[PDB]
């Protein structure tokens, strides 16, 4: 691990169904590490921002550094550029993937070990054309997927209720989660949440804008259905604040928000210390990001509500991995191979790139 | 790391100057892992309690497990036996040491990498015969040690003041820290702490009993000298409570309290999130425990006040490692070799054992 990182390559991809930024690091010894940043322009930041963060601001910080100084590198990285937690997460992933390759260890082994070999998978239901999702749900049920998360709030309230009712009638096999993606306005939050809570989903995710800690805390006191914070919490700092103000019953943890795998674990551990639950959320990512999140969760017993790394299997027309992101009988398979467990395909990276 | 742990050997040692419990784990392939539990009877527990914890209660959940399932093993261990955080730290150390030997990596490499190659060392000054400490301080200054921590409260207040004045006069080269070890009673806490604070030590450690959160918080508001919590904080759970009640400005982190290296890091990270400083404390341990503590601090940027792994160098007549715990120019050296960086001497373990 005394080896020096000698190169940094980047790709700004546009995947048919979704833009992401892929990073590759190369050590003196020839080993390579991959990492993905999956920005959501309106929430975490743009792909351009993360591309620049890596290409111009973090590059000088990483090139020439020893693979083993990851802790120092990530500490400096957080301060070297503002935001771009997706880019920071990509760097951490590549650093870990690289160290894992060098030492011949899976990433979870560099995160403390593993506590689970599989992770329950959840697929989101967010199509404005519900008939298309019904067909999707038929397939999900057939594939053994047992969890689904209804994206709510993007249309009228009636549209949300309609779907919950049909799901309960024709797809009772699934456990159902709900996610508003900060979608509701102040004047409609309470009545819409209270109505949806009647359906008793496993949890309702972030009904209002991230900065609405007061309102989130109030919504939490309205029903016994768990209220999960997502956009309101990125890292440990926000988690401490969220816990203090009692804005949620649990949190959706994403490496793209925490800016790294360790910071993601810290969020989960702080949530647990406050008696709050944790879920493996994700952004609109590809298989590389899925693998990074999978290794993180495999080493974090505190995240018990499953994960939602469903895009590579049900959203993207084609993924960027050389080998399919492994999911069997509705469960994500924790890889045990070196590094992340799969390489990104250069040809696909070259083909789908809009910039590199 | 898929291979199983097939054996657990224990030694309750009595080291001339100190009792500790040493643990050795053996994997199917023959690799070994060593860990140390350094119990303090009146604070953390007895060596007999920790010996029993490992020998009878943790043995069953460890034997037959995959080396790589460390996270799950430790999660289960914490609940398998009450207290005995020292035994838990020893098990975590052995598991990490074992995994390091297998993968040929330094323990810090399994804790996320490193951010520092050396750690400033502090030696405690606690001899009731102060002339003996003056001699030691002469030795300390010559060896390049620039930090010392005065053990206060075990005698009258005059004795503490006497030593603080002589140190400032004859040994100005040292940065001075103070530690009461919960030694002060309620009716004498304010006056004594105020007097000592006039000497502006770097920090004053745990003036009163661990359970006195309210009193600790009041003491914190009396001076601008940092008040460190030690016995009041063992793990993440205590750190969350201590931060909420504002009982300190910083915390002394010890693996023997946190019951593991990761838990110790979580304590440091939580403190930092609350704007509280962190110090690398220790119990009356030997070189094996010092190495575990060194690797954890090596991977934890949040711990910036140095460490006190001085016993192997200045307290124990003889250490148990095959090679000296490295300290150069008053700085602890972070090992880069496989595992903890040194091996326990089978012959010494047998010689100093009072039970095995
Ligand atoms: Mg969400
Ligand atoms: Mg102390
Ligand atoms: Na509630
Ligand atoms: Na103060």
């Amino acid at each position: 691990l005394e080896q020096k990182i000698i190169a940094m390559d980047l790709w700004h991809l546009a995947l048919p169904v979704c833009e992401i930024v892929v990073l590759r690091l190369v050590a003196e010894g020839g080993a390579e590490g991959f990492g993905e940043a999956s920005p959501w322009a309106v929430f975490t930041g743009t792909p351009e921002a993360s591309y620049a963060a890596l290409d111009r601001y973090l590059r000088p910080l990483v090139i020439g550094r020893r693979v083993g100084d990851r802790v120092a590198i990530m500490d400096e990285a957080a301060r070297a550029v503002a935001h771009c937690t997706e880019a920071k997460a990509a760097l951490d992933s590549a650093l870990l993937d690289l160290a894992g390759r060098i030492s011949n260890l899976p990433v979870w082994a560099l995160l403390g070990g593993k506590c689970r070999d599989t992770i329950p998978l959840s697929c989101s239901i967010a199509n404005p054309d519900f008939d298309a999702d019904i067909a999707l749900m038929e397939r999900l049920r057939a594939d053994g997927v047992g969890l689904i998360k209804l994206k709510t709030g993007f249309r009228d309230h009636a549209f949300d209720i309609m779907r919950l009712e049909l799901i309960a009638r024709d797809f009772p096999e699934f456990r159902v989660r709900v996610d508003y993606n900060q979608g509701l306005e102040i004047d409609e939050a309470v009545p819409r949440v209270l109505d949806v809570a009647q359906f008793q989903p496993d949890f309702i995710e972030q009904p209002v804008r991230a900065h609405h800690f007061e309102l989130m805390a109030r919504l939490r006191g309205l029903t016994d259905v768990p209220l999960l914070a997502d956009e309101s919490v990125y890292g440990p700092e926000d988690m401490v604040r969220a816990a203090h103000e009692g804005i949620c019953d649990g949190v959706s943890i994403k490496i793209m928000k925490s800016g790294g795998l360790t910071r993601a674990q810290t969020v989960a551990r702080i949530a647990a210390a406050h008696g709050l639950m944790a879920y493996g959320g994700d952004m609109f990512e590809a298989g590389l990001a899925h693998l990074a999140g999978t290794h993180m969760i495999a080493a974090t017993p505190e995240i018990t509500l499953g994960c939602e790394f469903y895009q590579a299997s049900y959203f993207l027309n084609e993924d960027i991995l050389e080998t399919p992101f492994r999911v069997e009988a509705g469960q994500v398979i924790v890889p045990d191979g070196p590094g992340l467990g799969a390489r990104a395909d250069p040809e696909k990276l070259e083909h789908y790139a809009v910039r590199r």
